[PDB]
């Protein structure tokens, strides 16, 4: 990872800042796998601005850039979060980027992810995804409504419940605009696919044919929804035109075809099929043509997620007898196992393709994990009151 210094932000008010901003920026950069922040334990100093920054102390220590900041109170009850990125190495002392934000204590972490998104894109030329969110299902220890569809920042904080249920909920999927979630609920007794508007809580009932309805995915252009129905005896792909409520069948047969994911063209799909025996990933244009297998490595591959630029995909894969999240380059065919935990499942990619969120078993339970797509960084998300599954990473917001 690219060395970088991130200094704890300056605090000027009721002793003890409400949020460690520097800590959030360091975690974000580290989380992407693109940077290696100096441990707070080795910082050669704790400067407060684009002046107290002495390059040789850093510019020397293999760090050609430091982040400094200041968190100051407002009479309005809000706060002012400001950061400055100093260019040691090359032109020591220079300020490469800086900014300041007025936010409520509720949005302190958001201001922290805004700084990191700015610093990340200025230094890497890749748009940051630190202000994104994730959706997931938590089975708590409450008895009436054990299942809860929740949403939080990609890093697990600031979570909120979208919906509580007495019956199982699964496979949330974000609309491309980030305003709605599609998911499967068994509340009515049988499987049902619904779309819920986050702001409103309004729920649109989409499909509840006989049998199982599940694994939804919105096309990137917003005009269609793909999913799998097993009303034919086995799962097959259907796509619904959201502007006309129209539904078309895409695959047919005795084989199971499910877990669709869209290529950037909103016309092609990668999906899981047990056609060849053990699950493998195939691709098909929904307008026509025969599906083509695309995973030839590994004994088994499934539940793919194609990146936003279509350069690669991540999936659940079996290599050397073990199942982990792996990624496959869609141009070269190169494959690389990214995770190393137990029973890795349902991987979802950040909108900039730099991180993947997935679940793994934990004792009798389940938790979420993040692994950078270059494979460098691995971390468990914050624990919550319950076992967690089916994470879905939101598009840019
Ligand atoms: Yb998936």
């Amino acid at each position: 990872g690219r060395p970088i210094g991130v200094v704890p932000f300056q605090w000027a008010g009721p002793g003890a800042a409400p949020e460690d901003i520097g800590g959030i920026v360091a975690a974000d950069l580290r989380n992407s796998g693109k940077f290696n922040p100096l441990d707070r334990a080795r910082l050669p100093q704790q400067p407060g601005s684009a002046q107290e920054v002495q390059p040789a102390a850093w510019s020397a220590l293999g760090i050609d850039a430091v982040v400094v900041g200041q968190v100051t109170p407002n009479p309005d009850g809000s706060y002012n979060v400001a950061y400055q990125l100093v260019d040691t190495g090359g032109a020591p002392g220079t300020v490469l980027a800086q900014n300041s934000y007025k936010v409520n204590k509720q949005w302190l972490r958001y201001a922290g992810h805004t700084a990191s998104d700015e610093v990340f894109e200025k230094l890497t030329g890749i748009k940051g995804a630190f202000r994104t969110r994730i959706a997931y299902v938590v089975q708590t220890n409450g008895g009436q409504f054990p299942y809860e569809l929740r949403v939080s920042d990609y890093d697990g904080y600031n979570q909120f419940v979208v919906h509580r249920s007495p019956q199982p909920l699964m496979s949330p999927a974000w609309s491309p605009d980030g305003s709605k979630l599609a998911y499967v609920t068994f509340e009515s007794g049988r499987s049902a696919l619904v779309i819920q508007t986050l702001a409103n809580g309004a729920v649109r009932q989409v499909a509840s044919f006989p049998r199982h309805n599940g694994a939804p995915a919105f096309s990137p252009d917003g005009s269609k929804l793909a999913f799998a129905l097993s009303k034919t005896g086995s799962l097959n792909l259907y796509v619904m035109d959201l502007a006309s409520g129209q539904i078309r069948q895409v695959t047919d047969g005795r084989s199971n075809n499910t877990e669709p994911t869209w290529f950037p063209d909103s016309q092609n799909l990668a999906f899981t099929s047990d056609q060849a025996g053990r699950p493998q990933v195939y691709k098909v244009n929904i307008n026509g043509g025969a599906p083509q297998r695309i995973t030839w490595e590994g004994s088994q591959n499934q539940d793919a997620d194609v990146s936003s630029d279509g350069k690669f995909m991540v999936m659940v894969s079996s290599n050397g007898g073990q199942q982990h999240i792996a990624k496959q380059d869609l141009a070269t065919g190169g494959v690389q196992v990214l995770s190393s935990t137990f029973l890795d499942e349902t991987p979802s990619l950040a909108p900039n393709g730099t991180m993947v969120i997935y679940s793994s078993s934990q004792g009798m339970g389940s938790v979420l994990n993040l692994v950078s797509t270059d494979g460098r960084f691995k971390a468990r998300l914050p624990a919550t009151d319950g076992q967690v599954k089916f994470p879905a990473w939101s598009p840019y917001l």
